[PDB]
């Protein structure tokens, strides 16, 4: 199966590197065993995914690294043709913890570098082994760490060669401006990975990111409360184009310059999602899909809401 590499469909990042225009997500729900994460990642590489997105906090970096190593040994893919993203977690935002956390991720992934390393959120939490520290009342134990101070250490990780590109996740407009306007900035973020789909289409944040050559990367692209995939207008557009609702929802994002992370644990859905480059939506259908926006956030990260940098109070 032909690999969907940057050679096929890529987006140019503002540091010169290329990211494949469709990624494979690896968020693992509670109910899904880690053996299924490994199986799904192996199949994704087999059927042609080359952009693999993971995170320390998903707890499956080991399994993703095993899938990558087994695919390379089998001759499915070479390392230079893969684009691997992982993420720095809130409990390691203190500057002195950034590079050790990256090296820990690299060891778990069995990689010498990642293509993209991003701050998972703009909000830090208390350092320690627990990824979700709380007090007796269940409130999150937060920290005070300027994300610009954390950003400087991601810049150092890039200069050390441990990561090719650096970016952020779940930042809002004001927070991106803080990085872009920080004194002595070395590298702009190449991306802002956010929840984005037909019911939260991020038009305002996308406009801003485009104006700064920052790529918007979408998770929750199929809607993760209303069920996006059952939307009657979406399903009418799907029927008109002879494609599935999921493929319309992904194509909507692709045509707006967004890099979606598509994920399934079902092999047939993985392969279906790769067909997103085989059709395009008319301007009329894109306008119809624009009209579905609800500004509805399925993933509001409520565990961070007490912190002043909680990103989702502001309009964008
Ligand atoms: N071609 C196709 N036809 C029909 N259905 C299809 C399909 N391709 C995928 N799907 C289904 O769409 C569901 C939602 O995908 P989405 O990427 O929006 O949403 C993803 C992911 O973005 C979201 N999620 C939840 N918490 C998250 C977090 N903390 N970080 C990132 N993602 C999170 O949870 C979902 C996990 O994926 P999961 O496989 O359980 O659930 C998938 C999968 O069951």
């Amino acid at each position: 199966f032909q690999g969907m590499s940057s050679k096929q469909h890529c987006v140019k990042l503002n540091d010169g590197h290329l990211i494949p225009a469709l990624g494979f997500g690896t968020y693992k729900p509670k109910e899904v065993p880690k053996s299924k994460s490994l199986e799904a990642a192996c199949l994704a590489l087999d059927v042609g995914y080359r952009h693999v997105d993971t995170a320390y906090a998903y707890q499956v970096e080991e399994e993703i690294g095993q899938a990558i190593q087994s695919a390379i040994a089998a001759g499915v893919v070479k390392r230079e043709d893969l684009f691997v993203t992982t993420k720095l977690w809130c409990t390691c935002f203190r500057p002195e913890l950034v590079k050790p956390a990256l090296e820990k991720s690299l060891k778990k992934l069995q990689l010498d570098y990642v293509d993209l390393y991003i701050m998972h959120y703009p909000v830090p939490m208390k350092s320690g082994d627990n990824d979700f520290p709380v007090n007796e009342q269940g409130k999150s134990l937060l920290d005070t760490v300027d994300f610009c101070d954390t950003w400087e250490r991601l810049e150092e990780c890039k200069d050390a060669g441990l990561v090719k590109s650096i970016g952020v996740s779940n930042f809002n407009h004001r927070q991106l401006e803080r990085i872009l306007n920080k004194p002595g900035l070395k590298y702009k973020p190449v991306c802002n990975q956010v929840e984005c789909h037909l019911y939260l289409n991020q038009r305002k944040l996308l406009d801003y990111c485009e104006s700064k050559d920052i790529v918007l990367v979408a998770y929750g692209a199929l809607g993760t409360s209303p069920v996006l995939l059952n939307d009657p207008v979406l399903c009418d557009v799907a029927k008109k184009n002879k494609r599935s609702p999921a493929l319309i929802a992904l194509r909507y994002l692709i045509q707006r310059g967004i890099v979606p992370l598509a994920q399934s644990f079902k092999e047939n859905e993985m392969r279906e999602n790769l067909q997103v480059f085989g059709f395009q939506l008319s301007p009329e259908d894109m306008k119809t899909l624009d009209g579905l926006n609800k500004n509805f956030r399925y993933l509001p990260a409520e565990f961070l809401v007490d912190h002043p940098e909680y990103p989702f109070v502001e309009e964008y």
